[PDB]
């Protein structure tokens, strides 16, 4: 069956070195979300007024929009755009990206 299991070897605590006070909560903001949202939704936008309440486990400051973005794929569960995952293990790094500007051809 599933469950810990684990080995019958010592581990004592646990110890990291290199950042610290970093967030990057395990999805742990539409955690708040939801139990914002299910403690408390007086006014005609609860889920703006519910962000800027538990402003702190993400990032403090104004993104309602942000908001809807993981509320509206949260509260759903059909696309299929998003693929592939690498990037949540153990080691972070960064990448390079695309942006148009100025292309031209004539």
């Amino acid at each position: 069956g599933p469950g810990s299991l684990s080995n019958f070897a010592n581990v004592g605590v646990g110890t990291s070195s290199g950042k610290q006070k970093r967030y990057k909560f395990s999805a742990s903001e539409d955690e708040a979300i939801i139990k914002g949202l299910a403690r408390f939704t007086k006014g005609q936008q609860r889920f703006q007024q519910i962000y800027y309440a538990y402003r702190s486990v993400w990032h403090p400051a104004r993104t309602v929009s942000q908001l809807y973005d993981h509320w509206r794929g949260t509260l759903r569960y059909k696309v299929i755009q998003q693929q592939g995952y690498r990037g949540k293990n153990s080691v972070a790094a960064r990448s390079p990206e695309k942006a148009s500007n100025m292309e031209n051809n004539e």
